[PDB]
C-alpha cells in the first residue's frame, strides 16, 4: 500500500515537516531544504497519494519527497493525508531509520496558543529521558503535557519504541494562519542542535509574502482536519 | 489489524474503563492508576487508531494503553473510537486475558439515569451466577435488566465466553455530563472488591475541575456515538 | 465474518422472528421463547455486531441470540442489522438447518396494509406447494402475490432451495407502528401449526405496554430501513 | 462475489431485460416471459443482492431470475455489481456456446411523440446488417449505459452475436407502450408471434403499479 | 488484476495522452487528432469499476476508455472522468506497457486555467528530465517552472520519466471553466511541430462554437466529479 523509494543512508539525521498547524514544520523544513541545497532523493509511492506532479525549477517531482545531503534526510508532504495513510507512511519510516540506524528522528511542529504573544517560543519532547536532557542543555523548555496530532507525534513515539533517538520541536504560533516567523524559531533551534548556520534572515523578509502565498494550502488543511 | 503490546503478568486483574456514559469508567480508572502509581506497560497499536502521542509528565504516550502495578492491569483510552475496532480489541484483549489466565475482568462503566439524584447509586453485574453472588456478597446490587454499550459490555460477554470471571461495575449518573462523583461511587466499591487503599477524596475535591477540563472530550464523545 | 454458536439439535423446528415490519415477529418470538421457558442455547458472533450486552434476568446476553427447548428453537435479534451482514446471518443459519436436518424452518412477520381493519388477519406461504398445501389444511390462506424482504423472504427461498421445509406466516398489522394484537395473531396460528399450548391472553394483556416501550425501536428500525 | 444458478441451455438465445430508462426492457421482458409460459429455470445469487423473496404465483422467487431464456431482475444494482452479473453471465454464454444476446433497453427522448420508434444496434456489422434486413434503424451515435451496455460489448468481444433494441420513450415515466413496441420487433427477429395487445390494453395500470419503482430506480441513478 | 490494458505492442510508440481536464483541452485536442489521422481503435482498458456501458460511434460499439492507433503512434482518450486512485492503476498500467515496447516519447495533452481573458493564450511545456526541457525549448515553447499538473497527466509525466522514457506535458492556457476547443487548437499547433505533422487546426476553429455547447454538460460533469 505504500512504498519508500529512499535510498540507504547510514545514520541519518532524519528530519520531518510534514504540513500541521500554523504551517510551521512545513515553512521550516522547506526553508532548511532548499537552503542547504539538498538534491531530490526519493519520495513515497503510493495508489492512494492522489495522482499528480508539482514542477519546481521545472522539474518534475511528486508531492510526498525526500531531500538529502550528506547524512541528512528532509521529509516533505504538500498534500495533508488521512489518518490511516499517514499511519502507513510513519511505519515504513520507521522501518527504514531502523534498517539504516538513523542517529536522530527530528519532527518540526507547530502549537497553537490561540492568541498572540510578543515572542512566541519554541518546546521540545523526546522519545526518552536522554532526549530529554539533550534538548535542554540546548536551553529548550520540555513539554510536560500536551498532545502532538500526525505524523509528528506518530514517529515520536514509534521511533521511540525502535530504539532511536527522537525529538519534536514545536513552535508556539496563534493557531489559525500560516506562520513563518514560528517556523523561523524552530529553524534557530535546529541549527544548534545539529550545529548548522542557515540564516533565517531571507524568511523573516518573506514572512509577509509567504504567509500569502500559503493561506489556500493553510484554508485546504484545516478543511481536510475537521472531517 | 489490531495488536496488543502487553507483556504477560499471569493471574491479571485486568481493569477497564474506556469512555462511555459519563465519563465515569474513564474517570475512575486514570484515577487508581495515577493513586496506586502504575507504571505504562503496554499499549494498542493498529493503524485505524489516529496518529499522535500524548505527553504526560514529559513522556509521550498513546492513546490506548495499559496501566500496570503487581497483578494488576488497567486499561484507558483518550479517544472513543468506532464499533468495529473496538470489537477487534475486546478480541484481543480476551485472548491475552485467556493465555495468562486473568483471575478477574472488571470493567467500570456509567448508568444513565436521566434526572438528578440525591444519592446516586453503584450497580453491579457479573459474567456468571457465581460473579452474581460475589457481588451481592459485597452488598452491590445487581442489575436485572438493562442493556451495558462499548467495551465494557462487550469485555463482560467476551470474558465470560472465555471461562474467565467477568463483572462490571456500573456508576449511576445523570447521562449527559462528565460525573467524578459517580466515578468516585465506583471506585470506593472497586476499592472493596480488591482490597485496596485508595482514597476519593482527592477525587471529589476536584470534581468541578475536572468536570470542567472534560466537557469538551464528553461532547466529542457524545458527537461520535450519534453517527455510530 | 459471522459464526453461529449453536448445538446441534435434531430434527429441529427453527422459528425465526428477527425485527421487520410492525415488529411483529419480534413480538412473536420473544413472546413464545418466554412462555415456552426455553433456555438460551446460542448466538451469533461477528465483529459486525456493534458491542454490547444486555441483561437480562441479571444474565449478560447478546443481541443476537437463538433459544431453545427440546426440539424447537427460536432466533431473536434486538438490532435490525444491514442486508450483507442478514444475507451472511442467513447463510450460516441454513448451513446449520442443513447440517442437523431440520424438520421445519418458519418465520414470522408482518404484512403492512397501509390501514386500519377491524380484525386483522394472518396469511402463510411455504416454500413448495407442500407446504401450501399443509398451510391450507390448518385454513391459512396463501398469499399470492406480494413480497417478502428480509431474513423472513432469504430464509424462506434459500431453507426451501436446500430442501427443507420452509414457511413464513405474515400478520397483517397498519405497518408503521409496534402491534402486538397482529403478534398474537401470528403466535394463535404457529400454536396450532406446532401442536403447542400457548395462550396469547397475556400478551394481548399488555399490548399497551408493550407497544409502548418498543416505541423507540421501531423508530430506530424505520430509520435504518432507509 | 457472484454465483449464476443456471442450467446450460445449448445455442441458447438469450435476451436480458434488466431495470433502465421507461422500465422499457423490464415490461418487455416480464411480458415475453409470461407470454411464453416460460419456467423459473435460475437466479442469480450473491450476497450483495438485498435479502428477499418475491411471491408470484404462490412461489416464493429471488429477486435476480432467469426464465430462449429471458433475464429479469426487479431491483436497481450498484455499477460494479452489474459488472460482475455480466461477466458470468457472459461466461455462461460463451460455455454454451449462446446464438443470440439480445438486450432490450428505453431511450429517453425527453418530450413526446405521436410515434415513438424502435432503434438498433449489434455487436458487429454483420448483426447490424440483420437488424437492417428489417426495418430496424441503426444508432449511428450514443450512449447505452447499464447492463445491456456492457453485455453488447462483452458479448462481442467473447465472439457472440449481440443485439439491444432500443424502444424511443419519454424518459421520465414508465411505458408500456415502447415496451410493446420493442416486443414487436423481437417477435419479428425470432419469429415469435406474441401479441402485444394485453400489454396495451393494460398500460395505465402497469404505468400506476410500476410508478414507484420507477422512482426508486432514479434515485438509485 | 484491477485493471487490464487490451492492447498490442506498437514497438517505439508515441504514445499521446488527453484525458478529461480543465478546459477539455487535452480532450479536444486528442479527440481531433485521431479522428484528422485516421487513426483506428486499437484496444481498451477494462476494469469492473468502470461503470457498465458502451458508446455507439460510427454504428459501432465502443468502450469509453479507449486507445486509436496509426503507425507508432498511439492516443489514449477517455469519455468518463475517473476517480483518483483508479487514474493511478492505470497510469501504472500504462507505464507498464511502454516499458515494454521502450516507448521513444510519452506526451500527455493537458489545459492550464488562467482565470481570465486573454487576447492570445499561450502554450507551456514541461519535460520530464532536462533533455526533454531542451528539446520544448527549441521548438519556442515556454517551460513551465513552478506549479502542479493534477490528474493523468501529472502522474504519467513523473512515472513514465522514472521509467526512464522520454515524457512530456503540454500546457494549453484556458479560462478555466468551459470547454476551449481554442485552446485545444493551440496545443494540436505544437504538438504537429513536435511530430513532425502537419494537421490543420482551421477545422477546429471553425467549429469552435458547436463543440463548447456540445461539451458544455460533459465539462459540467466533470467540474462536479472534481470535488
Amino acid at each position: 500500500p505504500v512504498n519508500l523509494v529512499l535510498p540507504e543512508v547510514e545514520n541519518a539525521i532524519f528530519i520531518e515537516g510534514y504540513p500541521g498547524v500554523g504551517l510551521v514544520g512545513h515553512i521550516a523544513a522547506n526553508f532548511l531544504a532548499k537552503e542547504l541545497d539538498m538534491d531530490l532523493i526519493g519520495y513515497v509511492d503510493s495508489l492512494f497519494i492522489p495522482p499528480m506532479s508539482l514542477i519546481l525549477e521545472g522539474r518534475p517531482t511528486p508531492p510526498l519527497r525526500f531531500y538529502g545531503k550528506n547524512n541528512i534526510i528532509i521529509a516533505i508532504a504538500d498534500i495533508f493525508l488521512p489518518p490511516t495513510l499517514v499511519n502507513e507512511i510513519a511505519k515504513e519510516i520507521v522501518n527504514y531509520l531502523k534498517k539504516v540506524n538513523a542517529e536522530k528522528v527530528i519532527s518540526l511542529a507547530g502549537m497553537g496558543i490561540g492568541f498572540f504573544k510578543d515572542t512566541f517560543e519554541v518546546w521540545g519532547i523526546g522519545g526518552s529521558e536522554e532526549e530529554n536532557k539533550e534538548l535542554e542543555s540546548l536551553g529548550v523548555k520540555i513539554l510536560k503535557y500536551g498532545s502532538i496530532t500526525g505524523m509528528s507525534g506518530k514517529l515520536l513515539w514509534e521511533a521511540s519504541r525502535a530504539g532511536l533517538k527522537s525529538y519534536v520541536l514545536l513552535g508556539e504560533t496563534f493557531g489559525d494562519r500560516p506562520d513563518p516567523r514560528a517556523a523561523a524559531n524552530v529553524v534557530e533551534v535546529l541549527n544548534k542542535m545539529l550545529g548548522l548556520n542557515v540564516s533565517v534572515e531571507p524568511l523573516l523578509k518573506e514572512a509577509e509574502m509567504i504567509e500569502e502565498q500559503l493561506r489556500r494550502m493553510h484554508e485546504q488543511m484545516e478543511e481536510a482536519r475537521r472531517k
